[PDB]
């Protein structure tokens, strides 16, 4: 069945259906429309007009303006009923206020299929969705919490720059401790949480988010790619991290609460090192799978092989170029475009 | 309850402001008291004794009914609805029509908040005690309070720019009286327009989440560096009590908004002469806020450095050995200060 | 009066756009006369005779009946309420309809603006005497001020970009005409678009609190540096005089919008010739702006030193010593202007 | 004829029409209007009233408190009748709903001028001519639909400064390829299009425009001289481009699809260069316009002289100042201020 944020996105701007939404609201009639017909939706339907009409903003209008309640197909391609008497199942629970709500949320949970309320007394669309409930909001408002959502996803993005140079300089220097890099991965979620809540603003907003997208999508882009390879460095397992343990790491850190990534002890948890005050204090050394990220064209199989053969950052920094090729599965190409690329990260500081 | 506690209890987020918000869009009117006890009693006549939990929902269907409903004073039941209200009509109001002459006596006499909605005027006032606050929509707020923050970073900036004048001129040993009150200036702006963006954050209620992290941001300090600079050129020969000090930022608060832009205003708070000359005569920090600056230094060290050399220069030609003269410097922090002081001095 | 004046009465935070605004939520319409003389009782007819304070509230209430409301000349007291006014027919006007023909005709007559509240159109127009301004919602202003600010933005960052290539040819001893008159034209045009912003300040009245203190940040120092710039590149040989300075800074007001983008309509108010030629001659500061560019220098020090020595090139080159020989330095700041001279040229 | 676009520029803000009918919507009356009078039009006129009074926004607002369409002079000028009942050949077809609606862009296609409906019910204003439908927008949703793209230009342009610095730094060094004159070359033209994006509701706004007409020139200002002096450095022709063959390339920039702005072998092709991914990596040396356009006080008239006359970015940094006084048209004053701009370049990067 269609998911609450299924049913958003197909109510946003810019669709059909929004656009019969919008013309109800001004005509100040209300509705009561079903995104839905089958033989569970026919239950429930008592009386009306049976017609079969294309869809149209219009026609919904017009026939919104009789009492009762109107029934679209599935696909939502046509009208089907109109005028319609929904009877859902009083014993379905619903906190909703009225006889047309409470009937909307009903009919929602007893068919699976999306439920629209439009109330004419106070101008608002609501859709019910499975014992879920969403209410539109002016395109307006959205776009002001937006962009100031926007304005602190710049300053998260900032901040996080910053501490990412500070880490990657102590790794250099064999001086990272385990506060530092949570100080990184809290910069990494608080990006990636900001960039949640825009992503579903625009897509509330329909055709009046697409710039919002276009931002959204600099300021985040290579998020995930940055707290994969943190996990694949400083995970506590002595064995360098699998693909799905990294993907079960970063599940963790979304499961924490906005509170929780304001304690480092708690994502100390998450890679596996002790929550102790004393743990924060030790100083643990990088895997390298970031620096061999950074190398162009070195295939993760070579990093792999090469990282589980020296262990650390540091012994591949201390390997020689004939260390390199000593790996089973590396050519003498390879190593020395892997020597030089580290050489390079002197370069870099 | 105070007047801003009442319209916390009104912040968007709330129960009652969903309550109220489905009233005004009922265009039906209100006239809401927060709060049942025996007095409350007194002045009702009349209507329905129920008890039901509160709900935004059931609040709008009672409204819609001529009279008033009365909640409990947690706010969290409906006690009765379609009361009329009979203040004692000798209570003094300035306010205009029955509904609302009636609703601020009934705050008056019960001393519980009192909340009615013009139906012709789609506005809410809730009245405390003798005092008055009408509701404004999140939206206007927002957009005013966003103007507030953009302009408090930009006098932030204009604040750190000054200051550093300042320490360069302490570090140079020639400072006036009017370099110092330009610090004192921004400082007293960035206070005031902080205390209105609290407001209108408070009253944003849900919808000020985000903006309170910002303005706490902004501020932190604030109050920390008023005290420093009354703490180091405070015309006071001995140096200022900390009663002196809450004294001396009392009375900037006091003072005007034209004052604010008067350094000669400025400089009496801080007890010196009003005259124009004044502006230019040099003067001597005690090194309050130099000492500030050194990491881990706690304040009782830095009181007994400043007392036994006076001024930052004193300190600034105090040798380590110097510094461990004064009873209660120890070897250790001696050289921590003179270390402190000596990179002051280059950064400037 | 004028109109300006009457704007200003009518602006948020007053009483009588207080109740302006509850006569437009009413929908009830209005027509408000502010002014009450012999003039005004000549045009009234029938109606109800009353002495009592405005409040807005009041001023609502008695609105909601067919007719006119007098005001007092100060705006303390209602007069007269359900009022017809009776203005001579033969006062021309072109606005549509009884009430604000009527309007118009009795503003002209009586010299007092005159109100009137469109029950249809819930627009508020103001009459003064044959002029009209319609009031307009502050959230429309707040919104046609943002975007002024938006662009006065991007005019002061364009402005200091080129101030501070201006500055740097004054180090080098190279600054031409035209390099004058480039940041002469971006600090107008910074000007022009703050005039414009100051205007819905004051239409905006208490609800343009906000914005006046954007503004004034963003516009300061402006002022001082359009003086600064004529102080420095002035025909006059002679430092300009204070009668000289605001004169040249009246012409450049009266230039149209077209004559900022000619630079040398800007030279010709400087004093200098208009022909392409002279855009590309070269011209020496005398050196206030880079002394403003000094912290803490108050102008009455740095015009001193201005005076006594000319040029910038030639406080450049003077010592400690050889700025306490002018009277009015001493020591101290003799000292302050040496150093914050050789940062400028270090730098 | 008017054209749909010529038709909505005289309904735009600060026009009489314009005024007119918002003055009609205020009115919640309702509307119908035909901007034009000829033979055709009276074909499809019934009843009404026939007046000859000169045109005013007031005027038409009365009018349209009557039942029927009121019809305007050609020029615009004049009101010439009110309360007639339109009656368009109904085969026309139209897809419009209602009486009003329908009959409006009816009467559209069959007299060839616009024609204006306003709903009394949605307060919406429709403007018809021959086949094409406008709807009016309010100048508020336009000017918050422009000031998101005026955000995205904002990044574009950081974006695109630096870029720029990067291969600026890169002619210097004489370390430049193909793939960074590309980068600028897309990022130019994605600051060009959304520049013509907000350039079309600066239009649709009219008066409610002229401030965001002024923030738009500023920022794209210079924008148009970087586009022909990346295309005078960086042709596959080998003499300087000629100015036709720089409007050729511009031109067919601006046929490229936004889709083929992502792909730098397409941009590559424009230029010149070969369409290969290896042809990414080949080394490039520029001519020399867009580091003489960074010389101060230098005008491009002696700039196109000492691009010509050395061919290289290059060649120009190794010129002595008496090398660069042997071009005809530059003198001895011009030859020390190129040498040392030039030089200055050097020493920064
Ligand atoms: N001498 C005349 N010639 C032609 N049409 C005439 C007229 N007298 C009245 N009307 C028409 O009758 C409408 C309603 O007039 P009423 O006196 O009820 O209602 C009036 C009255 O309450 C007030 N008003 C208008 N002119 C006034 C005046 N000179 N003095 C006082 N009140 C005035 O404004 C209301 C609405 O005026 P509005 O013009 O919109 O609407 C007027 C106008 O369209
Ligand atoms: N032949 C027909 N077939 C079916 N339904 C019909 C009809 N003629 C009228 N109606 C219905 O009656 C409504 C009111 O008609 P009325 O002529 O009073 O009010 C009309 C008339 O004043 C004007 N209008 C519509 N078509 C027109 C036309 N071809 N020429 C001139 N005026 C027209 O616009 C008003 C509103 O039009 P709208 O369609 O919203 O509203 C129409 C429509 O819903
Ligand atoms: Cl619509
Ligand atoms: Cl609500
Ligand atoms: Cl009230
Ligand atoms: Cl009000
Ligand atoms: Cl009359
Ligand atoms: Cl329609």
């Amino acid at each position: 069945r269609p998911t609450l944020r299924e049913a958003v996105a197909r109510l946003a701007p810019g669709t059909g259906l929004r656009d019969g939404l919008e013309r109800i609201l001004r005509g100040r009639t209300g509705a009561l429309i079903v995104l839905g017909h089958d033989e569970n939706v026919e239950a429930i339907c008592d009386g009306g007009f049976s017609l079969d009409v294309r869809y149209a903003a219009t026609r919904l209008r017009e026939l919104c303006k009789m009492d009762g309640a109107v029934v679209l197909s599935t696909d939502g391609s046509r009208i089907v009923r109109a005028n319609v008497q929904l009877v859902p199942d009083p014993s379905i629970p619903t906190d909703e206020s009225g006889t047309r709500h409470r009937s909307a949320e009903r009919a929602a949970i007893q068919t699976g299929y999306p439920v629209i309320s439009v109330s004419h007394s106070m101008n608002i669309v609501t859709v019910y969705v499975r014992g879920e409930r969403h209410v539109l909001t002016d395109s307006a408002t959205i776009l002001s919490r937006a962009n100031q959502a926007i304005a602190t996803l710049e300053r998260y993005k900032t901040r996080l720059d910053e501490v990412s140079r500070q880490l990657s300089r102590a790794e250099i220097e064999d001086f990272v401790t385990l506060r530092d890099v949570m100080t990184v991965v809290q910069r990494l979620e608080l990006v990636r949480r900001i960039g949640l809540v825009i992503d579903y603003d625009v897509v509330e907003l329909g055709t009046d988010g697409r710039q919002l997208r276009l931002q959204l999508d600099e300021l985040l882009g290579g998020n995930d790619t940055a707290r994969e390879l943190i996990v694949r460095d400083y995970h506590a397992n002595p064995e360098p991290p699998s693909t799905g343990q990294i993907n079960a790491t970063l599940d963790e850190l979304d499961a924490l609460s906005d509170g929780d990534l304001l304690d480092f002890t708690a994502l100390a948890k998450v890679f596996g090192y002790p929550t102790t005050t004393e743990a924060q204090d030790s100083t643990l050394s990088p895997r390298g799978y970031r620096a061999m990220a950074g190398i162009p064209r070195l295939q993760f199989a070579h990093a792999d092989l090469l990282v589980r053969a020296f262990g650390t950052l540091q012994g591949l920094l201390a390997a020689s170029a004939g260390d390199l090729q000593s790996v089973d599965g590396i050519g003498a190409m390879w190593a020395r475009h892997v020597r030089e690329g580290l050489s390079q990260l002197a370069e870099s500081t």
